[PDB]
DNA sequence: CATCTG
DNA sequence: CAGATG
């Protein structure tokens, strides 16, 4: 936690790089278990040999990180942090929809910059264009003060177009969190579940209602059960005008909310040992639903919840206020 | 995983 | 349809 910290950084800098530059895939993947090892790994590595010894830990890796332990520095990572193209793809790639591959694509162009960017918005989609307009606004993190205007405005417009309508705000925001990345909403109707054979509507008339009153300002992608787009609490009275917000919108058969709700709102920490009790309890859980665990191995058969109570009861634990669902 | 592009 | 992105 501290003891490889180095070495772990630097095989997760190389990793990294050997997925978004090159298309080293599996080198890149090896950079990846190596770090998780070494990560877990309770000594101080005092040198290469000693780390060979470890599980992924090969001839190349402990090279390595004998340069490493030697001398504060690794010349490949000096190379690469150098280099214009590594760097521009670090970069493009900042832009919401754009990934690795166009990165490349575009470099190999010449677009290597924000500008380059914009003298060539015919090379990018829809959702680049939006992500190039939006740059500064995207990597803006958003107040929770914030959020609250947004979560009230959502859920009311929710409530007018459908009392049926159950809209939950997930992520972080939820665990208490003083500010977050982007909104989501995880949402539900009675009218919609496992079997229940569609209804599109369910997600197509809210979004709608949103745009209607202006909440909701471009279309990232819009399917039949997930919303991707961009939000903006309106403007007082001008002179400060909000930055433009990332938002999600998802419908779930009202069957599976509560795992689901449950299972956004994290943490990652807190899911994994909910998750490892779960099991122990005689269970198993996933983002939509939580089992009884046979013992011919496994086993399935959907328990039935309708609260994020249901489940913790099953797993017989103490029931979690969202703040801390931390770890 | 669900969406989009081409 | 494979393949990219989030
Ligand atoms: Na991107
Ligand atoms: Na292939």
């Amino acid at each position: 936690e501290t003891l490889n910290g180095g070495i772990t950084d630097m095989l997760t800098e190389l990793a990294n790089f050997e997925k978004n530059v090159s298309q080293a895939i599996h080198k890149y993947n090896a950079y990846r278990k190596a770090a998780s090892v070494i990560a877990k790994y309770p000594h101080k590595i005092k040198s290469g040999a000693e780390a060979k010894k470890l599980p992924g830990v090969g001839t190349k890796i402990a090279e390595k990180i004998d340069e490493f332990l030697a001398t504060g520095k690794l010349r490949k990572l000096e190379k690469i942090r150098q280099d214009d193209t590594s760097s521009s793809i670090n970069f493009l790639t900042r832009v919401s929809g754009i990934g690795p591959s166009a990165a490349r694509k575009f470099v190999d162009e010449g677009i290597k910059t924000l500008e380059d960017l914009r003298k060539n918005e015919d090379k990018l989609n829809h959702h680049q264009r939006i992500g190039l307009k939006y740059f500064g606004d995207f990597e803006k993190r958003i107040p929770r003060e914030e959020m609250l205007q947004m979560q009230d405005i959502v859920l009311n417009e929710v409530k007018k177009v459908d009392s049926e309508y159950i809209a939950t705000v997930c992520g972080s925001f939820r665990r208490g969190a003083e500010s977050s990345g982007d909104m989501d909403v995880l949402l539900t109707h009675p009218s919609f579940t496992s079997e229940s054979t569609k209804q599109p509507k369910l997600l197509h008339q809210v979004v709608e209602q949103l745009q209607k009153v202006h909440f909701i300002t471009d279309t990232l992608s819009k399917g039949e059960t997930k919303f991707m787009g961009v939000c903006q609490l309106p403007s007082k009275n001008d002179e400060k005008e909000y930055p433009h917000r990332r938002i999600d919108i998802r419908l779930i058969p009202k069957d599976q909310y509560y795992c689901g709700v449950l299972y956004f709102t994290g943490s990652d920490i807190f899911n994994k040992n909910m998750r490892a009790h779960a099991l122990e309890k005689g269970f198993t859980i996933n983002e939509y639903t939580i089992r009884p665990l046979g013992v011919t191995g496994v086993a399935g058969e959907p328990l039935p919840v309708d609260s994020e109570k249901d489940i913790f009861d099953y797993i017989q634990w103490k029931y979690r206020e969202p703040k801390d669902r931390s770890e």
